[PDB]
């Protein structure tokens, strides 16, 4: 409909400023449209920002949090002191400056930077992007972010309160396919959670189901489990969700199709992006988001492992026929 100053066509004039913050983020924050640590950090930030939302706290007369309101930036002084929020300061400051510089709300900017960062990573779906979230927020209540040492019941209850079913919790975890850890075991900084930390694929679901065989570092860190090969980190909550009867069959269904995984993740992320808001009050600017390059590799059980090495945990459906790789056990380099 509209033609923005830069000659791009868009659906609504409110979308035009987003082509300028697209260019700045690609050039600066993402260092030339790369899929490296800034994208992984933004993905952890969108989750920590949107999940500070609790209907139970509201019901009990308390402030339950505003959801996807950008409070992790506006109130970074209080939220970054939460233990779930370590390692985020530098990224929050960079985002703060872009927000102030372009005059966009912090809640909208975090949703936008997530859709743009994912477009830099092969295999990613185009995420929906809505604009209009109010820039005003209150600090998130503490203790609303799931931790790696929590039990599956604990995570499902917390997530359930925020609004997600057990299935959507599994769908949301596709983001650990572009992930590493830096603070659980600092001795193996940026150790990846799957073998392709730069490709949005099914490898994370396959690899967390393999038998934990290897200790990747000198000792075990906080909530660390044995992993399937050198260089890969496995955290307890992911190991447990892959195997718990409440989530095991959805986890297994996510292993053979990058197309089904991406559709499911896109839907759960659209839901998460409007926690605390009425999406009917927001303007759709999804056409601003570029396409990612496609991932053409098929799912594989890496380095010589076979089906016999995966701990099948869904009792009702057989494990999918996934390709095996004819090689020695990989050793993963740190995520870039
Ligand atoms: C079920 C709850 C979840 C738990 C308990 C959890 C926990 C963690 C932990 C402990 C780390 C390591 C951080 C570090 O030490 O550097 C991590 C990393 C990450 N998580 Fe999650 N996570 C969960 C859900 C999600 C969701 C829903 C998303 C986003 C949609 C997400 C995206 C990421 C990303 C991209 C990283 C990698 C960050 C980096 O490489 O620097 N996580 N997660
Ligand atoms: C959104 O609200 C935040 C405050 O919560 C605004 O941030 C401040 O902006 C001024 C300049 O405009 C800076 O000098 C301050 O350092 C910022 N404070 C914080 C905590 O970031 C922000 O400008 C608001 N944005 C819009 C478009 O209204
Ligand atoms: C596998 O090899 C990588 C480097 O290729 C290491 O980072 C890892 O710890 C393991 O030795
Ligand atoms: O990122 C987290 N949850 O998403 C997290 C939670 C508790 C402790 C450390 C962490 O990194
Ligand atoms: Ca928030
Ligand atoms: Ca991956």
């Amino acid at each position: 409909s509209v033609t923005c100053p830069g000659g791009q066509s868009t659906s609504n004039s409110q979308c035009c400023v987003w082509f300028d913050v697209l260019d700045d983020l690609q050039t600066n924050f993402y260092q030339g449209s790369k899929c490296e640590s800034p994208v992984r950090k933004i993905l952890r930030i969108v989750f920590h920002d949107a999940i500070g939302f609790s209907p139970a706290l509201t019901a009990a007369g308390q402030f339950g949090g505003g959801g996807a309101d950008g409070s992790i930036i506006a109130h970074s002084n209080i939220e970054l002191a939460f233990p779930a929020n370590g390692g985020l300061t530098d990224t929050i400051e960079a985002l703060r400056a872009v927000g102030i510089n372009h005059g966009v709300s912090f809640g909208d900017l975090i949703q936008f930077a997530t859709a743009v960062g994912m477009s830099n990573c092969p295999g990613s779906p185009r995420l929906e992007f809505l604009t209009g979230r109010s820039n005003s927020s209150q600090p998130s209540p503490p203790s609303l972010i799931p931790g790696p040492g929590n039990t599956v019941t604990a995570i499902l209850d917390r997530m359930g309160d925020a609004g997600f079913s057990p299935d959507e919790v599994v769908d949301l975890l596709a983001a650990h396919s572009l992930a590493s850890q830096e603070g659980l075991n600092s001795a193996i900084f940026r150790s990846p959670l799957d073998s392709t930390p730069q490709v949005f694929d099914t490898q994370f679901y396959i690899e967390t189901l393999l038998k934990g065989t290897t200790q990747p570092g000198p000792s075990l860190g906080f909530a660390e489990e044995l992993s399937p090969f050198p260089g890969e980190f496995r955290m307890r909550s992911d190991a447990l969700l892959a195997r718990d009867s409440r989530t095991a069959c959805r986890w297994q269904s996510m292993t053979s199709s990058n197309e089904v995984m991406g559709q499911r993740y896109r839907a759960a992320m659209a839901k998460m992006s409007v926690l605390g808001f009425d999406r009917n009050a927001l303007t759709d600017c999804s056409d601003v988001i570029p396409s990612a390059v496609s991932n053409n590799a098929a799912p594989v059980i890496p380095g010589g492992l076979t089906v016999d090495d995966i701990e099948v945990s869904c009792p009702s459906e057989p494990f999918p026929e996934i390709a095996t790789a004819s090689g020695p056990l990989p050793s993963l380099a740190p995520a870039p």
